[PDB]
């Protein structure tokens, strides 16, 4: 049927590739290699940023942090510029949503504190939400290069879309950072050749990449018809076999999320 | 299986919808109710401009065209602003394809000739491109409102998306003249909310629309995927049973090219 | 100074040029012949609807009117389509403001009522704004054609702006036909290369065009800035010198209109 | 008398406004402060992708360039994206001017190569063109935060736009690398707001801008007029008063342009 294409694509793009939207009152799920894992990548910058707001009041993102050059260890198109500066966490906050900036991911991480720099701390919040399945074990940017069939810094589509549900349409955080966070993924400067991509422009995108070794390409988003219904469109791929070093496939999750529009329309 | 979700949207539209779309060297032909008769509304001048191509050297652009108020009997966004200058031939071709000028589609159809004022002739011209079952009978504007049921003035997708296939991707035109018809569907301006709103930006799309009573909205167009495979999309609407006032429905033409446009991918 | 430059789009153009602007709060007031006779055209097609508005409950806009094909004289794309069924009052009104029907501006008048089809009651409606010089003595379409010198069938672009300001910005109708009013100069069909050509398109542009022999060619506007501060801009021209058959020249009008936009910004 | 808006500009938007506009055969040369400096920000990025078309035969863009992520140091769209990938010198031409990519730029700076990274063998570039007064003395990202009064990384209004004269209507380039160059200007996606904005859309605008730190925000233009005459528009600005992170003021650069169009019309 529709899982039929998806394997097409697979083929056609020498990914495996998965997908998951969550049934609604309306549609039925769509899954494809649903619970299957999938490396989180830059995508768990989604799910850091809410947990800071979760725990922490809005004067928290007021809050100066200071770092070094030997912080700087991941793509930080952001973080590189405010060495003498600094940045609070609201700026750290829109810098690892709105450029996937790996320091302030990495300086995020250890405002949740605890073992590991914030990894248990993150992987213990996503917990509070049902997530059972889906674990956070290191920092950027080693979490983008675990070998194929490595469970750490892992998730799925099917847990990653009911995260990211509850957080942008459910009531995982209260409507004051809610907003704050739907709105620097509204702005969102990485994902316009993904989802975004592959989906008519009269429909609203709101999306949080992921890209990482073994040609590992994510993308996760909340979408808006025409209308106003909102669907969570959770979309990963690799191509492990094709080694560390290959190339990831934006066309295939735009293709793919072109294949969910068709469904929803 | 793809039937199963159009006619969903005709129950939804309270519309009849028309779906063809050409069989490629890969992939198969999309068929809904592809040989029944929908009225041709506007669509038409298209290959109206193509057979006054045809018919005529490229310097015949030129000849200089003079019209009276009188000539003005539809809506004419262009014609009506040029009765004391007159328009050149091309330029009567840009304004009945980009603007759906009503009088310059009347003009260049006395341009062809013959009897009914270049019906004939113009209907003449399908047949010669094997176009065995469309017809047109009136001009404008008496083309839009034939009763529900009348053969007269009606095509079918199947047979205008063929039409167009070899206009635009064939070779029923030499290569100069062919680019002036691409050119002017590519630049339409009445065409933003349907098949072009139904198909995602990094998807090149060309068309022509139609509208007139009975809430007929038809769409024919050529679509380029991001890779450049190009596929010809013919959708036509009414609905008829809501009487000659009836509004037309455009947002089943976009979503009908976004269900289109997921089997593509 | 401003006044250089308009008599210099005057040699270019071979045109004379009429050009008022009412002052604001914040602005002067722009006058280039702002106190001579232009003829009205189509002009007078936009306070010809609020005089049927101001006389007429809402109500009125639901009364059918019956005509034949000697009522329709002067370029009428909308009521030659309706000859059989006829038009509402409202359906006129819409007809004579998007795309200057001339014969549905002829039943307008009739609907005034009085001596010389309307003319006599339109005029008076006028003198009700404070208008002692506008004049309306003819219909469509000789009102289109009197020679220059004349005084019947003209207008000021002094008066025909500080009338538009009161229709669209002051308090001439009440809110809910106001609003109809404004509606349709906002949906204008006729007017793309005039004022509206000449605004940057971050600018609101309602406006109403004419055009007629002697290479008359006119636009009155209310415009909006970007930040919401509204102008009426009154621009009107013919070439009397270049004979009956002069061709009217749009680009002066678009010209003419960014020198505004200038002054404005 | 141009000078007087362009006071009442700077006083309300806080800021200070440089433009000059080139005289052509038949209209005088605008000047607002415009031989002060104002810095470069990213509007370097143009005549940096001629220095390397200069410098090089085409088949030189093939050439692919590899990155780390220690080489992302400011905001690279299209870097960001492909530092496994790597990227060939035309990409980072495309992606230096359309996007305004930081490593892009700092890349094809590193193509120039010699003393400073490239940075003296840009402005040894200028030089050879006649520009006297500019001058670029580091790369991405601190070339936008020189405080205020430091002649480093400066050019001028009048300095600037006759650079860009030369390259897009002069005879710097070869037609084939002078249409490259004109290609990617005009498909620009960071320049909506600014001289893009405050021309009629009938006028084509190709522009590079650039932005920077105490509310530095520049847009260098060469516009079309509708009858096809070309004029070159450079606007720069900063609010330097109001301290480092004083927020650059767009629409400043939009209202001065729509000043600028009234005088060219």
């Amino acid at each position: 049927d529709l899982a039929d294409r998806f394997a097409e694509l697979e083929r056609r793009y020498d990914a495996r590739l998965g997908v998951y939207v969550p049934a609604t009152g309306t549609t039925a799920a769509i899954e494809y290699r649903a619970d299957e894992r999938f490396a989180f990548c830059s995508t768990f910058k989604a799910p850091l940023v809410a947990a800071v707001l979760h725990q922490n009041p809005l004067t928290h993102l007021d809050k100066l942090i200071t770092y070094t050059s030997d912080d700087i260890r991941s793509i930080s198109p952001v973080a590189q510029q405010h060495v003498q500066t600094g940045m609070t966490i609201g700026q750290l906050c829109d810098a690892a949503i709105r450029y996937s900036d790996g320091t302030a991911a990495n300086l995020l991480l250890a405002d949740l504190g605890g073992p590991g720099g914030g990894t248990a701390a993150f992987t213990g919040y996503l917990r509070s939400l049902g997530d059972t399945v889906s674990r956070l074990d290191a920092e950027e940017p080693e979490l983008n290069r675990d070998p194929p069939g490595d469970e750490r810094d892992t998730t799925t589509p099917h847990a990653i879309a009911l995260v990211l549900q509850q957080l942008v349409l459910g009531n995982a955080l209260p409507p004051d950072k809610r907003a704050l966070l739907t709105d620097w993924m509204a702005r969102n400067t990485t994902g316009a050749k993904r989802i975004r991509a592959g989906f008519p422009a009269d429909w609203k995108v709101i999306d949080k990449t992921g890209t990482g070794d073994y040609g590992r390409a994510n993308d996760i988003a909340v979408v808006w018809s025409p209308t106003g219904v909102p669907y969570v469109v959770a979309v990963m791929s690799d191509r492990a076999g094709g080694g560390y070093d290959a190339e990831p496939r934006e066309a295939l999750l735009a293709e793919a999320a072109t294949c969910v529009a068709g469904v929803l329309a």
